[PDB]
Protein backbone atom coordinates (compact mmCIF):
# COMPACT_ATOMS: atom_id res chain seq x y z
CA UNK A 1 0.00 0.00 0.00
CA UNK A 2 1.19 3.45 -1.00
CA UNK A 3 0.15 5.48 2.06
CA UNK A 4 -0.24 9.23 1.51
CA UNK A 5 -0.78 10.20 5.17
CA UNK A 6 2.10 12.78 5.56
CA UNK A 7 -0.46 15.65 6.03
CA UNK A 8 -1.77 14.07 9.30
CA UNK A 9 1.56 14.49 11.24
CA UNK A 10 0.89 11.14 12.99
CA UNK A 11 2.91 9.77 15.95
CA UNK A 12 4.30 6.19 15.50
CA UNK A 13 1.48 4.45 17.48
CA UNK A 14 -1.21 6.47 15.57
CA UNK A 15 0.49 5.74 12.21
CA UNK A 16 0.60 1.99 12.98
CA UNK A 17 -3.10 1.95 13.98
CA UNK A 18 -4.31 3.95 10.95
CA UNK A 19 -2.26 1.93 8.47
CA UNK A 20 -3.60 -1.29 10.10
CA UNK A 21 -7.25 -0.13 9.70
CA UNK A 22 -6.67 0.93 6.08
CA UNK A 23 -4.92 -2.41 5.35
CA UNK A 24 -7.94 -4.37 6.76
CA UNK A 25 -10.24 -2.11 4.66
CA UNK A 26 -8.51 -3.37 1.48
CA UNK A 27 -10.35 -6.70 2.00
CA UNK A 28 -13.67 -4.79 1.54
CA UNK A 29 -15.16 -3.83 -1.83
CA UNK A 30 -18.82 -3.30 -2.70
CA UNK A 31 -21.13 -3.79 0.29
CA UNK A 32 -24.42 -5.69 -0.16
CA UNK A 33 -27.14 -6.72 2.31
CA UNK A 34 -26.71 -10.48 1.61
CA UNK A 35 -22.97 -10.32 2.59
CA UNK A 36 -23.76 -9.54 6.28
CA UNK A 37 -24.68 -11.72 9.23
CA UNK A 38 -26.09 -9.93 12.31
CA UNK A 39 -24.15 -10.70 15.54
CA UNK A 40 -25.92 -8.43 18.05
CA UNK A 41 -27.42 -4.97 18.48
CA UNK A 42 -24.88 -2.33 19.65
CA UNK A 43 -27.57 0.23 20.28
CA UNK A 44 -30.11 2.55 18.77
CA UNK A 45 -30.98 6.22 18.62
CA UNK A 46 -33.73 8.41 17.20
CA UNK A 47 -32.67 8.08 13.56
CA UNK A 48 -31.21 4.58 13.36
CA UNK A 49 -30.14 1.21 14.79
CA UNK A 50 -26.52 -0.03 14.98
CA UNK A 51 -25.72 -3.74 14.73
CA UNK A 52 -22.45 -5.55 15.34
CA UNK A 53 -22.21 -7.63 12.10
CA UNK A 54 -19.88 -10.08 10.36
CA UNK A 55 -19.04 -9.13 6.75
CA UNK A 56 -18.88 -12.64 5.26
CA UNK A 57 -16.59 -11.91 2.22
CA UNK A 58 -13.82 -10.18 4.28
CA UNK A 59 -14.38 -11.92 7.63
CA UNK A 60 -14.32 -8.51 9.31
CA UNK A 61 -16.57 -7.55 12.22
CA UNK A 62 -18.14 -4.13 11.62
CA UNK A 63 -20.72 -1.80 13.16
CA UNK A 64 -23.55 -1.33 10.64
CA UNK A 65 -25.80 1.67 11.22
CA UNK A 66 -29.21 1.33 9.46
CA UNK A 67 -31.25 4.48 8.84
CA UNK A 68 -34.75 3.92 7.51
CA UNK A 69 -35.38 6.16 4.51
CA UNK A 70 -37.84 5.22 1.83
CA UNK A 71 -37.76 8.35 -0.41
CA UNK A 72 -37.45 9.30 -4.11
CA UNK A 73 -34.75 6.87 -5.43
CA UNK A 74 -32.78 9.76 -7.03
CA UNK A 75 -32.50 11.72 -3.69
CA UNK A 76 -31.54 8.60 -1.72
CA UNK A 77 -28.91 7.91 -4.40
CA UNK A 78 -27.55 11.47 -3.81
CA UNK A 79 -27.27 10.67 -0.07
CA UNK A 80 -25.32 7.45 -0.89
CA UNK A 81 -23.04 9.47 -3.24
CA UNK A 82 -22.40 12.11 -0.53
CA UNK A 83 -21.62 9.40 2.08
CA UNK A 84 -18.79 8.09 -0.21
CA UNK A 85 -16.77 11.14 0.94
CA UNK A 86 -16.30 9.13 4.18
CA UNK A 87 -13.71 7.04 2.18
CA UNK A 88 -11.46 10.19 2.35
CA UNK A 89 -11.96 10.81 6.14
CA UNK A 90 -8.83 9.10 7.59
CA UNK A 91 -7.85 10.46 11.02
CA UNK A 92 -6.95 8.86 14.40
CA UNK A 93 -9.94 10.88 15.85
CA UNK A 94 -12.61 9.75 13.37
CA UNK A 95 -14.24 6.31 13.31
CA UNK A 96 -13.00 4.11 10.44
CA UNK A 97 -15.37 3.74 7.53
CA UNK A 98 -15.90 0.65 5.26
CA UNK A 99 -18.73 1.80 3.02
CA UNK A 100 -22.31 2.95 2.66
CA UNK A 101 -25.12 1.59 0.53
CA UNK A 102 -28.89 1.38 0.23
CA UNK A 103 -31.04 -1.77 0.50
CA UNK A 104 -34.80 -2.33 0.90
CA UNK A 105 -35.73 1.00 2.56
CA UNK A 106 -32.57 1.40 4.62
CA UNK A 107 -29.34 3.31 4.24
CA UNK A 108 -26.42 1.38 5.79
CA UNK A 109 -23.29 3.13 7.07
CA UNK A 110 -20.61 0.49 7.82
CA UNK A 111 -17.95 1.46 10.32
CA UNK A 112 -15.00 0.20 12.28
CA UNK A 113 -16.42 -1.67 15.30
CA UNK A 114 -15.29 0.16 18.47
CA UNK A 115 -15.26 -2.46 21.23
CA UNK A 116 -15.61 0.11 24.06
CA UNK A 117 -18.85 1.48 22.63
CA UNK A 118 -19.65 5.12 23.24
CA UNK A 119 -18.96 7.34 26.27
CA UNK A 120 -22.74 7.39 26.91
CA UNK A 121 -22.53 3.56 27.38
CA UNK A 122 -19.29 3.89 29.46
CA UNK A 123 -20.91 6.61 31.66
CA UNK A 124 -23.77 4.23 32.66
CA UNK A 125 -21.12 1.83 34.08
CA UNK A 126 -18.48 4.29 35.42
CA UNK A 127 -21.06 6.60 37.08
CA UNK A 128 -18.84 9.67 36.37
CA UNK A 129 -15.71 9.85 34.19
CA UNK A 130 -12.55 11.18 35.91
CA UNK A 131 -11.32 14.64 34.98
CA UNK A 132 -7.91 13.29 33.70
CA UNK A 133 -9.78 10.90 31.34
CA UNK A 134 -12.00 13.80 30.19
CA UNK A 135 -8.81 15.73 29.37
CA UNK A 136 -7.84 13.03 26.86
CA UNK A 137 -11.44 12.93 25.53
CA UNK A 138 -11.41 16.76 25.09
CA UNK A 139 -8.13 16.60 23.11
CA UNK A 140 -9.61 13.89 20.84
CA UNK A 141 -12.88 15.82 20.26
CA UNK A 142 -11.09 19.11 19.47
CA UNK A 143 -8.64 17.29 17.14
CA UNK A 144 -11.49 15.41 15.41
CA UNK A 145 -13.53 18.61 14.93
CA UNK A 146 -10.41 20.45 13.61
CA UNK A 147 -9.71 17.58 11.15
CA UNK A 148 -13.33 17.59 9.81
CA UNK A 149 -13.38 21.40 9.51
CA UNK A 150 -9.86 21.94 8.07
CA UNK A 151 -9.64 18.96 5.71
CA UNK A 152 -13.29 18.45 4.73
CA UNK A 153 -14.96 21.81 5.51
CA UNK A 154 -17.68 20.20 7.57
CA UNK A 155 -19.11 20.68 10.98
CA UNK A 156 -20.01 17.78 13.21
CA UNK A 157 -23.62 18.91 14.10
CA UNK A 158 -24.24 16.02 16.57
CA UNK A 159 -21.58 16.15 19.33
CA UNK A 160 -22.77 14.22 22.41
CA UNK A 161 -21.46 11.33 24.56
CA UNK A 162 -23.12 8.68 22.34
CA UNK A 163 -21.11 9.99 19.34
CA UNK A 164 -17.71 9.67 21.04
CA UNK A 165 -16.53 6.08 20.59
CA UNK A 166 -13.76 4.35 22.46
CA UNK A 167 -11.87 1.09 22.30
CA UNK A 168 -9.60 -1.31 24.21
CA UNK A 169 -6.50 0.18 22.50
CA UNK A 170 -7.44 3.50 24.19
CA UNK A 171 -8.51 5.21 20.95
CA UNK A 172 -11.17 7.96 21.11
CA UNK A 173 -13.02 8.76 17.91
CA UNK A 174 -16.00 10.73 16.64
CA UNK A 175 -18.91 9.30 14.66
CA UNK A 176 -22.23 10.58 13.25
CA UNK A 177 -20.90 13.88 11.82
CA UNK A 178 -22.77 15.75 9.03
CA UNK A 179 -20.86 14.55 5.97
CA UNK A 180 -24.03 14.44 3.81
CA UNK A 181 -25.94 17.70 3.37
CA UNK A 182 -28.84 15.77 1.76
CA UNK A 183 -29.02 13.23 4.69
CA UNK A 184 -29.25 16.25 7.09
CA UNK A 185 -32.13 17.64 4.87
CA UNK A 186 -33.97 14.25 4.63
CA UNK A 187 -33.73 13.70 8.42
CA UNK A 188 -35.89 14.25 22.75
CA UNK A 189 -35.55 13.81 26.55
CA UNK A 190 -32.09 15.60 26.44
CA UNK A 191 -30.72 18.25 24.04
CA UNK A 192 -27.07 19.05 23.27
CA UNK A 193 -28.10 21.81 20.84
CA UNK A 194 -26.65 25.27 21.38
CA UNK A 195 -29.04 28.12 22.44
CA UNK A 196 -28.53 29.79 19.03
CA UNK A 197 -29.26 26.50 17.12
CA UNK A 198 -32.45 26.03 19.22
CA UNK A 199 -33.56 29.53 18.30
CA UNK A 200 -32.82 29.33 14.54
CA UNK A 201 -29.21 30.53 13.78
CA UNK A 202 -27.13 29.01 10.87
CA UNK A 203 -24.84 26.15 12.00
CA UNK A 204 -21.36 27.17 13.16
CA UNK A 205 -18.33 25.30 14.60
CA UNK A 206 -19.29 27.33 17.71
CA UNK A 207 -22.45 25.20 18.10
CA UNK A 208 -20.25 22.03 18.19
CA UNK A 209 -18.12 23.65 20.95
CA UNK A 210 -21.24 24.25 23.08
CA UNK A 211 -22.27 20.61 22.52
CA UNK A 212 -18.77 19.43 23.60
CA UNK A 213 -18.88 21.63 26.73
CA UNK A 214 -22.29 20.29 27.76
CA UNK A 215 -21.17 16.68 27.07
CA UNK A 216 -18.10 17.22 29.28
CA UNK A 217 -20.24 18.51 32.16
CA UNK A 218 -22.58 15.49 31.84
CA UNK A 219 -19.70 13.02 31.79
CA UNK A 220 -17.93 14.77 34.70
CA UNK A 221 -21.05 14.90 36.92
CA UNK A 222 -22.63 11.57 35.89
CA UNK A 223 -25.96 13.05 34.79
CA UNK A 224 -27.44 15.29 32.11
CA UNK A 225 -26.82 18.66 33.76
CA UNK A 226 -30.04 20.53 32.76
CA UNK A 227 -38.34 17.63 32.96
CA UNK A 228 -40.72 18.78 30.16
CA UNK A 229 -39.56 19.44 26.54
CA UNK A 230 -40.42 23.18 26.59
CA UNK A 231 -38.96 23.54 30.16
CA UNK A 232 -35.59 22.00 29.14
CA UNK A 233 -35.22 24.07 25.93
CA UNK A 234 -36.38 27.29 27.71
CA UNK A 235 -33.67 26.63 30.33
CA UNK A 236 -30.95 26.30 27.64
CA UNK A 237 -32.08 29.42 25.78
CA UNK A 238 -33.03 31.76 28.69
CA UNK A 239 -31.13 30.62 31.79
CA UNK A 240 -27.39 30.69 32.72
CA UNK A 241 -25.37 27.75 31.31
CA UNK A 242 -24.54 24.76 33.57
CA UNK A 243 -21.23 24.88 35.50
CA UNK A 244 -19.04 22.19 37.00
CA UNK A 245 -19.38 22.00 40.85
CA UNK A 246 -16.51 23.93 42.51
CA UNK A 247 -13.91 22.13 44.66
CA UNK A 248 -14.33 18.66 43.06
CA UNK A 249 -12.87 19.86 39.69
CA UNK A 250 -9.70 21.80 38.85
CA UNK A 251 -9.93 25.52 38.10
CA UNK A 252 -8.52 24.75 34.58
CA UNK A 253 -11.31 22.29 33.79
CA UNK A 254 -13.98 24.65 35.20
CA UNK A 255 -12.60 27.51 32.99
CA UNK A 256 -12.42 25.24 29.92
CA UNK A 257 -16.09 24.14 30.18
CA UNK A 258 -17.12 27.75 31.04
CA UNK A 259 -15.48 29.00 27.82
CA UNK A 260 -17.37 26.30 25.79
CA UNK A 261 -20.73 27.19 27.38
CA UNK A 262 -20.72 30.98 26.93
CA UNK A 263 -24.21 31.81 25.55
CA UNK A 264 -22.98 34.32 22.91
CA UNK A 265 -21.25 32.22 20.15
CA UNK A 266 -18.93 35.19 19.29
CA UNK A 267 -17.60 35.25 22.94
CA UNK A 268 -17.56 31.42 23.24
CA UNK A 269 -14.06 29.92 22.63
CA UNK A 270 -13.10 28.69 19.13
CA UNK A 271 -11.13 25.49 18.33
CA UNK A 272 -7.81 27.38 18.06
CA UNK A 273 -8.35 28.92 21.55
CA UNK A 274 -9.37 25.60 23.11
CA UNK A 275 -6.27 23.81 21.75
CA UNK A 276 -3.99 26.19 23.73
CA UNK A 277 -6.20 26.40 26.86
CA UNK A 278 -4.45 25.51 30.16
CA UNK A 279 -6.80 22.49 30.55
CA UNK A 280 -5.65 21.04 27.18
CA UNK A 281 -1.99 21.90 27.71
CA UNK A 282 -2.11 20.20 31.14
CA UNK A 283 -4.05 17.18 29.85
CA UNK A 284 -1.76 16.70 26.85
CA UNK A 285 1.31 16.45 29.19
CA UNK A 286 -0.36 13.93 31.55
CA UNK A 287 0.38 10.21 31.34
CA UNK A 288 -3.00 8.56 31.53
CA UNK A 289 -3.53 4.87 30.77
CA UNK A 290 -6.89 5.40 29.04
CA UNK A 291 -6.92 1.78 27.67
CA UNK A 292 -6.31 0.36 31.14
CA UNK A 293 -8.98 2.62 32.70
CA UNK A 294 -11.55 1.70 30.00
CA UNK A 295 -10.92 -2.07 30.19
CA UNK A 296 -11.13 -2.02 33.98
CA UNK A 297 -14.29 0.20 34.08
CA UNK A 298 -16.47 -1.76 31.60
CA UNK A 299 -14.82 -5.22 31.98
CA UNK A 300 -13.10 -5.47 28.54
CA UNK A 301 -10.17 -7.94 27.94
N1 LIG B 1 -18.78 2.10 15.24
C1 LIG B 1 -19.41 1.74 16.36
N2 LIG B 1 -18.83 0.81 17.17
C2 LIG B 1 -19.45 0.48 18.31
N3 LIG B 1 -20.61 0.94 18.80
C3 LIG B 1 -21.15 1.85 17.98
C4 LIG B 1 -20.62 2.31 16.78
N4 LIG B 1 -21.42 3.30 16.23
C5 LIG B 1 -22.41 3.41 17.08
N5 LIG B 1 -22.31 2.57 18.16
C6 LIG B 1 -23.24 2.48 19.28
O1 LIG B 1 -24.55 2.45 18.74
C7 LIG B 1 -25.46 3.01 19.71
C8 LIG B 1 -26.55 3.76 18.99
O2 LIG B 1 -25.93 4.80 18.22
P1 LIG B 1 -26.82 5.75 17.40
O3 LIG B 1 -27.88 4.97 16.62
O4 LIG B 1 -26.00 6.64 16.56
O5 LIG B 1 -27.60 6.59 18.51
P2 LIG B 1 -27.20 8.05 19.02
O6 LIG B 1 -25.75 8.17 19.00
O7 LIG B 1 -27.79 8.18 20.44
N6 LIG B 1 -27.93 9.13 18.05
P3 LIG B 1 -27.44 9.81 16.65
O8 LIG B 1 -25.92 9.63 16.42
O9 LIG B 1 -27.76 11.22 16.63
O10 LIG B 1 -28.19 9.16 15.42
C9 LIG B 1 -24.64 3.83 20.70
O11 LIG B 1 -24.84 3.26 21.99
C10 LIG B 1 -23.19 3.70 20.20
O12 LIG B 1 -22.32 3.35 21.27
C1 LIG C 1 -27.15 13.24 12.30
C2 LIG C 1 -26.39 11.93 12.30
N1 LIG C 1 -26.55 11.24 11.02
C3 LIG C 1 -27.43 10.08 11.16
C4 LIG C 1 -25.43 11.08 10.22
C5 LIG C 1 -24.52 10.12 10.43
C6 LIG C 1 -23.38 10.09 9.48
C7 LIG C 1 -22.27 9.17 9.87
C8 LIG C 1 -22.51 8.10 10.71
C9 LIG C 1 -21.47 7.34 11.21
C10 LIG C 1 -20.16 7.64 10.88
C11 LIG C 1 -19.90 8.70 10.03
C12 LIG C 1 -20.95 9.47 9.56
O1 LIG C 1 -20.63 10.56 8.78
N2 LIG C 1 -23.26 10.88 8.45
C13 LIG C 1 -24.22 11.81 8.24
N3 LIG C 1 -24.28 12.75 7.31
C14 LIG C 1 -25.42 13.46 7.58
C15 LIG C 1 -26.03 12.97 8.71
N4 LIG C 1 -25.25 11.94 9.14
MG1 LIG D 1 -24.69 8.20 17.16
Amino acid sequence: LYFQLEELELDEQQRKRLEAFLTQKQKVGELKDDDFEKISELGAGNGGVVFKVSHKPSGLVMARKLIHLEIKPAIRNQIIRELQVLHECNSPYIVGFYGAFYSDGEISICMEHMDGGSLDQVLKKAGRIPEQILGKVSIAVIKGLTYLREKHKIMHRDVKPSNILVNSRGEIKLCDFGVSGQLIDSMGTRSYMSPERLQGTHYSVQSDIWSMGLSLVEMAVGRYPIMAIFELLDYIVNEPPPKLPSGVFSLEFQDFVNKCLIKNPAERADLKQLMVHAFIKRSDAEEVDFAGWLCSTIGLN
